[PDB]
């Protein structure tokens, strides 16, 4: 018999040990599965203990909603910062009019009501206002989390330790300076997108699996800039000639004179350019003795630098986006056509006896071994 | 022929940076005045030409294209393996 | 109404062609992906403005 503990988890925490679960250098998922078992026992205490708490249930019960509510809120906050900004002087419209399903009507309503007050009261007191109901959300959130992770009892190492509770402290920090000392501080909140989408991620990390490739390939690329500024501070010094504009208190000017000016230039304008470093030095005739010179270093700085690193910089990020799609599909392939337990294929189960659905839900069930390892260990 | 100014307005700003700094192919750095090497912030304007150079034109327009080109893959594999 | 009304019966190609349609469903079975990618650089963009 299931013991009477075993019914406090929540269907989150069991598709997490479902897909999370990594397969050892054996081909095995048992001893990772394990690993997690005294993590799961002990959060099932704590999903016991908040049944005597009937607001902080509550209020840990609705991730989602605060989560949407402080997103949204981040998010049009700043749009009215961005389309509205400064906030000096209103112009008022009055014109010859003016300008089933319920969440699509509450936030009409809301939308109703902050535009309303928008017009009415000014645009101050508005953000002012959104900034601190964004808050007072964001330390709602923060309850709840903490109640629902319920990882304070183990001591302050432990939110010293993780990761997300700092993340949503920086969070509250952020909307307290935006709300205090200026609104561009909202611009940050918008960091949070990566972290609430789980697609973004996987796009990001196509970037940073494989970032040391990249740095190298940029650290190359250095070279080799460095290596043409030199050749071309050594011959071709009197070619080096920009166009700027001076301030009041077009003229060209000389920058090759120092090595890091040269250097400067040609990294900054020649890497930038689209045709190589050719078509911002000064454009010689036929009858120079070295424009035979300057021809092959534009040919050559164009061919090895634009053609071939740049290009071998988004060949990486390809390769490492292939890569992932790689592993994933190879992931979730072994985990629908193999049993989790004791890793049997589909195809030994073509006409024998019992199924293989059934097999994964009645006697390799892993949940059910779960159940026996709590039972053993709360068992006498 | 005659200059405007256009960062006046914070959505003048941002508008001219996404419709001019994006479709350039060299970065934000050409629609800008050029400064003298004399200046005291000649070398902010390089960090900030390059930053947004190697930031958006090199990362985030190659990983759409990316992105592209690893669905169009899939595409094949999976009617490939049908 | 107006002769330019013509120019929207090409759309009719990508129904018709088989191949066409492949190569857009290249772009539109990941296209949240892209959209998200399109966000990011709108945030970028935003910063640096
Ligand atoms: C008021 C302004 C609100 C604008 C939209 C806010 C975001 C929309 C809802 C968030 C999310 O649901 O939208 C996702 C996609 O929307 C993205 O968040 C786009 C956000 C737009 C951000 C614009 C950035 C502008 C830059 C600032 C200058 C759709 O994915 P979905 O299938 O529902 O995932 C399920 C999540 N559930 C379970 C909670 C429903
Ligand atoms: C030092 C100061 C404290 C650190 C502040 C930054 C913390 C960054 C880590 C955020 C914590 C967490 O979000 O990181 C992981 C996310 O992976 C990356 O760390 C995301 C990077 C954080 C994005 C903000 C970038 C700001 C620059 C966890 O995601 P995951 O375990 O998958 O499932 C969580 C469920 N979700 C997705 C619905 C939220
Ligand atoms: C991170 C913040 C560091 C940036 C601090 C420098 C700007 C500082 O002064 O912050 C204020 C607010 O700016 C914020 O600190 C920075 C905006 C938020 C950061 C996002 C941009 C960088 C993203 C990096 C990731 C703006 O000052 P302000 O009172 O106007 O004085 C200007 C003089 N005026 C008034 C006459 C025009
Ligand atoms: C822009 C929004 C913030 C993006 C910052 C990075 C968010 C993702 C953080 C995390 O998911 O990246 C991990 C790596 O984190 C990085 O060290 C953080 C560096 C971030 C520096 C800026 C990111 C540049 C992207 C633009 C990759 O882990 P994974 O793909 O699972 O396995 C690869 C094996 N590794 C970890 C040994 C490489
Ligand atoms: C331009 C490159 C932008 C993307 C690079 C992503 C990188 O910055 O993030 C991580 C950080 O890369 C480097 O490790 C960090 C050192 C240098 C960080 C400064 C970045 C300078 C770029 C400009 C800012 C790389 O992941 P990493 O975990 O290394 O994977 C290799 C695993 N190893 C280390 C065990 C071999
Ligand atoms: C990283 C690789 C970088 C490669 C860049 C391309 C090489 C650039 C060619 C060198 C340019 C210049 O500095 O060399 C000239 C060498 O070229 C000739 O001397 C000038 C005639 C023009 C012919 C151009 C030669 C192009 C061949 C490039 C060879 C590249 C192969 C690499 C060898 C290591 C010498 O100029 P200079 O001495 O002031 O003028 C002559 C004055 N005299 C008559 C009194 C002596
Ligand atoms: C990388 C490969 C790039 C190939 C370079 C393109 C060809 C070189 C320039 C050809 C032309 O511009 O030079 C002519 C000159 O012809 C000769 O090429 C110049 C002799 C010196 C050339 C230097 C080396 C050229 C070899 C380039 C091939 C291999 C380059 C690989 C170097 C790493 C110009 O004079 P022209 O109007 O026509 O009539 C000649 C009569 N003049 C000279 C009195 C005017
Ligand atoms: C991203 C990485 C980009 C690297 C930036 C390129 C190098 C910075 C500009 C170098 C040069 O232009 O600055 C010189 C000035 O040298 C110093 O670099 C200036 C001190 C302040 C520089 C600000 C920070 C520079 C550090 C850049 C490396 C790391 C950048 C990463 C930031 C995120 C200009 O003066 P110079 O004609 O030569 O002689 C000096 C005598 N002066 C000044 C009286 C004229
Ligand atoms: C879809 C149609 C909406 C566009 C209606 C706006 C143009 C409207 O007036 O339609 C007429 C016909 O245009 C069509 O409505 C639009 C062309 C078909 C739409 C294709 C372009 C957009 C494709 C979007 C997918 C052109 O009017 P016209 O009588 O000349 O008046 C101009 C004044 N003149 C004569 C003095 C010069
Ligand atoms: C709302 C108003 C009504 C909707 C108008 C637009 C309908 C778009 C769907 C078209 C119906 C059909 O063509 O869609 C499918 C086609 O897939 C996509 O929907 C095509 C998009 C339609 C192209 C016109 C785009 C106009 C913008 C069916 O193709 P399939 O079942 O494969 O086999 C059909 C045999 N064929 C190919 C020889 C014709
Ligand atoms: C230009 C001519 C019209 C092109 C419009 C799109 C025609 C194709 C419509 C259809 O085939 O696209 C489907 C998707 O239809 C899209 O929702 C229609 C959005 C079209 C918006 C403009 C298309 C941008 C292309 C430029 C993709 O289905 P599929 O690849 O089988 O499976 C992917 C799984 N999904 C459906 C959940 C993503
Ligand atoms: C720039 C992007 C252009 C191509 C994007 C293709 C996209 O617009 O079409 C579909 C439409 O994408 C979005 O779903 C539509 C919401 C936003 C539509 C407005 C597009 C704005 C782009 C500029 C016009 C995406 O296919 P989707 O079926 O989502 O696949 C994901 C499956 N999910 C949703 C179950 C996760
Ligand atoms: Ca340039
Ligand atoms: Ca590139
Ligand atoms: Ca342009
Ligand atoms: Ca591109
Ligand atoms: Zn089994």
């Amino acid at each position: 018999p299931v013991p009477s503990i075993c019914e406090f988890l929540t269907k989150e925490s069991k598709l997490r040990i479902y897909y999370t679960t990594e397969r050892d250098e054996q081909g095995s998922k048992i001893n990772d599965f394990f690993l997690r078992s005294e993590d799961l026992f002990n959060e099932m205490n704590w999903q016991k203990k908040l049944r005597a708490q009937p607001v902080l249930y509550w209020c840990a019960r609705n991730m989602s909603f605060w989560s949407s509510i402080s997103f949204n809120l981040a998010v049009l906050m700043n749009l009215l910062v961005a389309f509205f900004y400064p906030f000096k002087g209103v112009r008022g419209g009055t014109l010859e009019p003016h300008w089933l399903p319920k969440p699509h009507g509450i936030r009409a309503l809301i939308a109703s009501t902050i535009l309303r007050l928008i017009f009415s009261v000014g645009l101050q007191p508005t953000l002012f206002l959104l900034g601190a109901f964004n808050v007072c959300n964001k330390i709602i959130f923060l309850m709840s989390f903490v109640g629902n992770c319920g990882t304070f009892t183990r001591g302050y190492r432990a939110m010293v330790l993780d990761v997300e509770f700092l993340y949503h402290l920086l969070y509250l920090l952020i909307c307290a300076m935006g709300l205090f000392v200026h609104e561009f501080f909202y611009s940050l909140l918008l960091f949070d997108l990566v972290y609430r989408e789980e697609t973004l991620l996987n796009v990001i990390k196509s970037v940073t699996r494989n970032g040391r490739p990249i740095i190298l390939t940029a650290a190359l690329a250095l070279i080799l800039v460095y290596l043409f500024s030199i050749v071309g501070y050594l011959f071709f010094k009197d070619d080096f000639i920009l166009e700027v504009d001076r301030l009041p208190n077009q003229d060209k000017e000389h920058t090759c004179e120092t090595l890091l000016m040269c250097i400067v230039t040609v990294l900054s304008h020649g890497l930038r350019s689209g045709g190589g470093v050719g078509d911002v030095l000064r454009k010689p005739s036929k009858e120079e003795p070295l424009f035979a010179a300057r021809v092959i270093y534009d040919l050559l700085f164009f061919f090895m630098v634009i053609i071939i690193v740049l290009n071998l910089i988004f060949g990486v990020i390809i390769d490492t986006f292939a890569d992932l799609r790689s592993e994933k599909q190879k992931k979730e392939e072994i985990l629908k056509t193999t049993c989790f337990i004791c890793g049997l294929e589909r195809d030994k189960f073509d006409n024998k006896t019992v199924t293989f659905e059934e097999h994964i839900k009645e006697e390799h069930n892993m949940w059910h071994y779960l159940c026996f390892i709590v039972l053993v260990k709360v068992k006498d």
